[PDB]
């Protein structure tokens, strides 16, 4: 699925999202956004081997298993193509235990590169 900004943004919010953390609900819009473009099925094979899922690019060392990645943890405890879903709620309940490692979204590579510092408000505009 290729959700909407607005579409997205009130389905992290439901998911609890919206200042989870300290980061506003902007940040993670616009991470979603730099990630997987709003889209859902996205996958990107890093050079470690590893392979980032979903809306967040959850990536497949750490966080879920894919099956192709060794020394994978899992740590969310879910295989890799559940990030894939419409439903963005594995990938919130993932992202929650990804954003609490201690880095925040600092673990988000586009995040810090692409949102941090900037004017995140922006994501959430015209939403309702």
């Amino acid at each position: 699925k290729v959700f909407g900004r607005c579409e997205l943004a009130a389905a992290m919010k439901r998911h609890g999202l919206d200042n989870y953390r300290g980061y506003s609900l902007g940040n993670w819009v616009c991470a979603a956004k730099f990630e997987s473009n709003f889209n859902t099925q996205a996958t990107n094979r890093n050079t470690d081997g590893s392979t980032d899922y979903g809306i967040l690019q959850i990536n497949s060392r750490w966080w879920c298993n894919d099956g192709r990645t060794p020394g994978s943890r899992n740590l969310c405890n879910i295989p890799c193509s559940a990030l894939l879903s419409s439903d963005i709620t594995a990938s919130v309940n993932c992202a929650k235990k990804i954003v609490s490692d201690g880095n925040g979204m600092n673990a988000w590579v586009a995040w810090r590169n692409r949102c941090k510092g900037t004017d995140v408000q922006a994501w959430i505009r015209g939403c309702r």
